[PDB]
């Protein structure tokens, strides 16, 4: 099922979804305002409010509060990327993406408890909070050579894999759907969420490539070639990590990631994420929202 | 009765209030927890927790939830600070460097997402859709107000004062006060206390910002009641000053003139008086309890504030 079909499968839900954002976000300030249009009419794929229709229709949900969950999602994510986009001594503006940052935080935790289910309030709950939590530990490793691929997963997982996995669960909650096919949805989520962060660092490498690098920012792809390559690669790649400002070094960094299969390597892992994100969703009755919830896990890990 | 009265009579919960802080800052990422210590044990006040514990106190409350809610309702004023701070550029903050100049805008900003995450968990761990409800809308309130003073008048300034100051306290008291059950009466008492104290409680602050952190108000030209009541009665060279520093939004280096200003007008004390009285319809409020030594603190700390 190719992404046209899950479009226009998905598209009435979506439209809720987008009404649902101009509602939560109209204005005073021309900021949050055009932020409002910004979001729905982004040509983007939209991926994490799709994965919340598409998991409560999935388990037979009627009913249109999946629709507020996919847009709280979406405010969520929004909100990590205004705040990620905060500059240190190095230097919208730090001010402006704190506040809006915040507007729509809150925003988003308004929306919870509207829903009035305190299990679904738990869950979003430790969510966000295992977000924030991410970003720090992510901040903590900009430029650590030394942290584990363990710290690593931990971090995709954090900042990344459970914003999906509390966006399919919640909509099977509150579409009262059994504890298997919660489970099912969970893991979909948190697996898919892992493969999308995978391919997403590894095609950094492939808005430009090399932010990563040049941030010192150690993913998987450039840890692999580290552990693996040859001491002089080692080293290279250490010394970018730690210094920062290595952009110029992609190619050299790209000669030791073919080399040793880092990339690959990396592609591989997403692979078997997407994999273990579509076996999570056997449980559930075949459909052809399930469908889409597959051609989505495909979708994401394909090249 | 008065702060040396109230606080051994509340001090064995905002011990607990401490305790139940303190022990949020569990991570396993370190760095929230080091930015947590440094900017939860720099003295504080603890007046918005205080309040709530006070609240539940005197409407009968005789656990040991009332705790945890002061707990993460500090939590969620310190989350304001680390942001504040940022958005300010602020360098200083009572006596030590802020938490950004001390650990940088990111860390700031993200253990202040930490923080205020947490509290949340906190607040759906208690259990009650009605706190998360009120919580939640007062909080966003807050947002809402600090995203429009991004992006002049006596009315105009009484509603941002309200925003992001009065709100805060409006539900801390209001939330101790639903935690315990109380009645819908005692809630909309609570509830205005809350929100006249933190009215009054800012008019107080504002007028200390002249001399008695110190001059940042007059520094970026805001427009504080002290010094629009200044521009409004003072001579009209005082009058184009004041409000050119406004339009400015920079008075730097004015504080003298400004100050001759309010003294020639008596607009500081003037604002010593529109806040006294909001603590007199703040303690008025309260007539709706019981009689009680907690109600007496509240009563107590209205008076302190002004």
């Amino acid at each position: 099922m190719n992404l046209e079909k899950i479009n226009e499968l998905t598209a009435q839900d979506m439209a809720g979804v987008n009404a649902a954002i101009l509602e939560q976000l109209n204005s005073d300030v021309q900021l949050i305002n055009q932020l409002g249009y910004y979001i729905v009419s982004g040509g983007g794929k939209r991926i994490r409010p799709m994965i919340a229709v598409l998991a409560a229709r999935a388990v037979g949900y009627e009913g249109n509060a999946h629709v507020t969950i996919a847009a709280l999602i979406e405010f969520i994510h929004t909100a990590t990327l205004l705040h990620d986009d905060v500059v240190d001594e190095s230097d919208f503006g730090n001010a402006a993406s704190v506040l809006v940052g915040d507007f729509i935080y809150t925003r988003a935790f308004q929306m919870m408890t509207s829903l009035g289910s305190l299990k679904v309030l738990e869950v979003m709950s430790e969510a966000v909070n295992v977000i924030a939590e991410g970003e720090v530990l992510q901040l903590m490793n900009v430029n650590d050579p030394d942290i584990t691929e363990e710290n690593y997963m931990r971090v995709i997982y954090s900042k990344t894999a459970r914003l999906f996995e509390a966006a399919a669960q919640c909509s099977g909650i509150l579409a009262g759907c059994t504890p298997e096919e919660e489970k099912g949805l969970q893991d979909y989520g948190r697996y898919l969420g892992t493969a999308f962060q995978l391919i997403d660092d590894l095609l950094d490498y492939n808005k430009n490539v090399g932010d990563d690098l040049n941030e010192g920012k150690p993913t998987l792809p450039l840890l692999h070639a580290m552990h693996h390559g040859t001491p002089e690669q080692a080293q290279m790649i250490r010394t970018a990590i730690e210094q920062g400002n290595g952009r110029h070094l992609l190619e050299p960094v790209l000669e030791a990631m073919n080399a040793c299969g880092s990339l690959e390597w990396t592609r591989q892992r997403a692979e078997e994420e997407a994999d273990k994100a579509i076996a999570a969703l056997q449980v559930l009755p075949d459909t052809p929202w399930r469908e889409a919830l597959i051609g989505l896990a495909h979708i994401a890990v394909q090249r």
